[PDB]
C-alpha cells in the first residue's frame, strides 16, 4: 500500500533551538538501497533529545530528534537482508556495520559510521529522507525517531522478539542498555564493592541496576532532587546522597563514608564539575571512573593529572560499551525472560502528539523516563 | 662495629632548590626497630630527582635525594625479621606495609604509608635519621639513596639476590620497573598492537621494552631529541617521530600513521600537554593512555571530555603498578635469568663525588641513566 510510496505523516520537527518542537506534516521519502523505513510504536524521552533543544548538543538544524524508540518495518529499500516487513525493531543511534577497524575490535563498540562526533544529519549516502514545506529536514543519529515513520541505514537497526513489548523494550535503544552495560560492561563493578553514582534520572536508576546485578555491596545515589531518592533505593541504591545538605564538597563527603573512596563512580549527568568530582570520589589508588554524561559542546575542564598518577582510571562511553546490532536483540531476550525490570523507568506514558509536554516533565524532574505511544 | 653507632659520612645535601647538590660530612644514627641501616653500593640519576632541584615536585628541604639504587644492610633495628647484615637490598620508594586497603586489594601498589602525597620527608616514626651542620635533614621518599649510608623503614626494602649485580640492578629501583611495569602491568599492551611512547628517557626506554616484550607490532618513540632515536630502535622502537620535523601537530601524524590511533599510548616526560597529546593519538573507540611523567605541582590541565566519551580509557600508575616488595626481588631474578637487559639504559658511570655533572648531563640530554657508584 504505502511500500515505493512517499508518505505523508506527522513528525516533531526542531526549527530553532531553545524551541518547542513542532508537529508538522513531513514526508518521509521510500526506502533507497539498504535503508529501512520503520513505523513508531513508541519512542522514550532521553535527556540527550533535550541537549539538541537547550543548544548543549550541536546537530545540524531543522531537525526532528527522537533516538531512543521501537517500531515495525513498513517496507525496506533494494539489498536490504537483515530484516523484512513486520518485523519489531529498535533503531540503534550507533551503527554497527561490522566493517571498520572497531566494529572489527573485541570491545570497541563506536562504529566509524556514526553521526555522533561530527553530526551531518544525513543518511548515508549524505541526503535526507524528510521534507517539510519543501525544506529539507536533517536526520538525527541516523535514526530520528520522533516521527509517525522513519527511514534508517540497515547498520542503525537490530530486529527484535516479534513478541516483545514495543511499549517498554524502547528503552533499551538507549537508557537502558547505557546504563546496564556502563556498570556492568565498561566499569566491570566487582561483587562486594562500594558504588557511586552521580544522576539519578532513568540512565544513572539504570547504572544502579548494572551495580546492583554485579553484586556491589554499596551503592551511593547522588542527586540534587531528593524526590529521585525512594525510586533509587527501589532499584538498588543503599543510601542516597543529597549535596545540597552539606557545608562540605561531595567528594569529602563520599570519601569519608566510602573510608577513602568508593570502588566505581559514575557521571551520569553531562556537568564538567560533576566528572571531575566522581572521578575524585573513587579511590585513589585503584578505582575506576565512568563518564557517562554527555558534556556541553566545546567545553573543557580542568583537572590535576595527580589524580590518576596514584593509580585511578578515567574513561568514557557511548551506549554501555554495546556493539549495537549484537546486543540489542539479545538484551530484548533477557528482558522477554524477566533478567531484569524496564517498568520502574518509566513513570509517564504520553501520545506523541503531547512531546512538549514530554519534556516539560523531565525538565521539571517530575519524570524519569515518559514513553511517548503513537 | 659501625652498629648502634652513629656514622659519619658523605651525602649530597639539597639546601634550596634550583642549586647545586653540596657534598657534606653528615651523621646517620642507628636504626630504631623495624629500620635497617644501609651501606649504598649505587644509585641511578632518575629524572623526579632532577624535579626536586627544579621545584616541579614538592619535598620538605633540606633534603637528602636519591631513590633508585641498590645496597648492602649494615644493620638491622629491633623487629627486623626480612633482612640481615651483608644481605644486598634494594630500598623501595613505594612501599608495602601489606596491612592496609590498597596492599590488601589484587590491584592496587600506592600504599597508604607511603610519603608521595603529602610528603614530610621523616621516618615512619616522623623524625629523620641526618644531620648536616648541626641541623636534622629530611629523608626523601623514605629512601634517600644519594648518602654513604642511610635508614629506611621495613616496608621500604626489599631483599634481592645475593649474587646481583649492584650497578645494574639498582634501575629496578626506580626506571626500569616503572617503565617495563606500565606496558606490560598497568595498560596490558596486547600482542600485535601499535603502541606510542613519549619521551625516550631511561623510564620511556624502559616502556618500549615492556611493549616489545607484550609482544607488540608497532612502537613508535616520540623525542624531540634526535640523539635518543638510536638507543630507542635498539630497544624495541620500530620508528621514531620528533614533532620538530613537522608542519602538522604531532596527534594528527601519530593518527595517520597508525591508521586512527595507536592501541596504546605512554606519557613518559612530565607535561601537561603531552599528556593530552598522547590521549589524543590513540585510538577514540578502545585506546587506552597511560600517564607515567611526574606533572608540575599543583598545575591543572584542560581537556575535552568528548575525548573520554567514545570510549578513550587514561590512567597513570606509579612505579609500573608493582606491589614493591612482591615484585622487586622477582624482578632482580628475571634480571638474573637474562629475561631483560638493563646495559643499553646505562650511558654514564660516575663516582658518587660528580653528582653534580651527573645531573648536568641529564639536562644535557647528554645521558640516559647515570649510574653513580660509592
Ligand atoms: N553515554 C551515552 O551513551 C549516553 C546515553 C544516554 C544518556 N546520556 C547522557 O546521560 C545524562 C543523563 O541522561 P538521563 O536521560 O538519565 O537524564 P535525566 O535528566 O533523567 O537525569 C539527570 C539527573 O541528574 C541530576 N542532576 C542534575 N544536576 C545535578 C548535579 N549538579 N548534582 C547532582 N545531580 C544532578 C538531575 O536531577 C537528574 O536526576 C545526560 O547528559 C545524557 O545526555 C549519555
Ligand atoms: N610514575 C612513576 O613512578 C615514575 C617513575 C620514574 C620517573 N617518572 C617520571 O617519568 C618522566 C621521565 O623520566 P626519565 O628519567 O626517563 O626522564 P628523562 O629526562 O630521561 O626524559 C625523557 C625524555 O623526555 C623528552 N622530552 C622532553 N620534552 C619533550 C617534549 N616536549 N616532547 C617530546 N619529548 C620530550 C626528553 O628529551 C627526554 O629524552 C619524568 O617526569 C619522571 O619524573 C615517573
Ligand atoms: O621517580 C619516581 C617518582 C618519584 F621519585 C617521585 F618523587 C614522585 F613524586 C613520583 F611521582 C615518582 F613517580
Ligand atoms: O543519548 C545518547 C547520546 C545521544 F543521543 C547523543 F546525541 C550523543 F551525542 C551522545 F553522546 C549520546 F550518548
Ligand atoms: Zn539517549
Ligand atoms: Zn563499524
Ligand atoms: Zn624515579
Ligand atoms: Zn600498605
Amino acid at each position: 500500500s504505502t511500500a515505493g510510496k512517499v508518505i505523508k505523516c506527522k513528525a516533531a520537527v526542531l526549527w530553532e533551538e531553545k524551541k518547542p518542537f513542532s508537529i508538522e506534516e513531513v514526508e518521509v521519502a521510500p526506502p533507497k538501497a539498504h535503508e529501512v523505513r520503520i513505523k513508531m510504536v513508541a519512542t522514550g524521552i532521553c535527556r540527550s533529545d533535550d541537549h539538541v533543544v537547550s543548544g548543549t548538543l550541536v546537530t545540524p538544524l531543522p531537525v526532528i530528534a527522537g533516538h531512543e524508540a521501537a517500531g515495525i518495518v513498513e517496507s525496506i529499500g533494494e539489498g536490504v537482508t537483515t530484516v523484512r516487513p513486520g518485523d519489531k525493531v529498535i533503531p540503534l543511534f550507533t551503527p554497527q556495520c561490522g566493517k571498520c577497524r572497531v566494529c572489527k575490535h573485541p570491545e570497541g563498540n563506536f562504529c566509524l559510521k556514526n553521526d555522533l562526533s561530527m553530526p551531518r544529519g544525513t543518511m548515508q549516502d549524505g541526503t535526507s529522507r524528510f521534507t517539510c514545506r519543501g525544506k529539507p529536514i536533517h536526520h538525527f543519529l541516523g535514526t530520528s525517531t520522533f516521527s509517525q515513520y522513519t527511514v534508517v541505514d540497515e547498520i542503525s537497526v537490530a530486529k527484535i522478539d516479534a513478541a516483545s513489548p514495543l511499549e517498554k523494550v524502547c528503552l533499551i535503544g538507549c537508557g537502558f542498555s547505557t546504563g546496564y552495560g556502563s556498570a556492568v560492561k565498561v566499569a566491570k563493578v566487582t561483587q562486594g564493592s562500594t558504588c557511586a553514582v552521580f544522576g539519578l534520572g532513568g540512565v544513572g536508576l539504570s547504572v544502579i541496576m548494572g551495580c546492583k546485578a554485579a553484586g556491589a555491596a554499596r551503592i551511593i545515589g547522588v542527586d540534587i532532587n531528593k524526590d529521585k531518592f525512594a525510586k533509587a533505593k527501589e532499584v538498588g541504591a543503599t543510601e542516597c546522597v543529597n549535596p545540597q545538605d552539606y557545608k562540605k564538597p561531595i567528594q569529602e563527603v563520599l570519601t569519608e563514608m566510602s573510608n577513602g573512596g568508593v570502588d566505581f563512580s559514575f557521571e551520569v549527568i553531562g556537568r564538567l564539575d560533576t566528572m571531575v568530582t566522581a572521578l575524585s570520589c573513587c579511590q585513589e589508588a585503584y578505582g575506576v571512573s565512568v563518564i557517562v554524561g554527555v558534556p556541553p559542546d566545546s567545553q573543557n575542564l580542568s583537572m590535576n593529572p595527580m589524580l590518576l598518577l596514584s593509580g585511578r582510571t578515567w574513561k568514557g562511553a557511548i551506549f554501555g560499551g554495546f556493539k549495537s546490532k549484537d546486543s540489542v536483540p539479545k538484551l530484548v531476550a533477557d528482558f522477554m525472560a524477566k533478567k531484569f525490570a524496564l517498568d520502574p523507568l518509566i513513570t509517564h506514558v504520553l501520545p506523541f502528539e503531547k512531546i512538549n509536554e514530554g519534556f516539560d516533565l523531565l525538565r521539571s524532574g517530575e519524570s524519569i523516563r515518559t514513553i511517548l505511544t503513537f
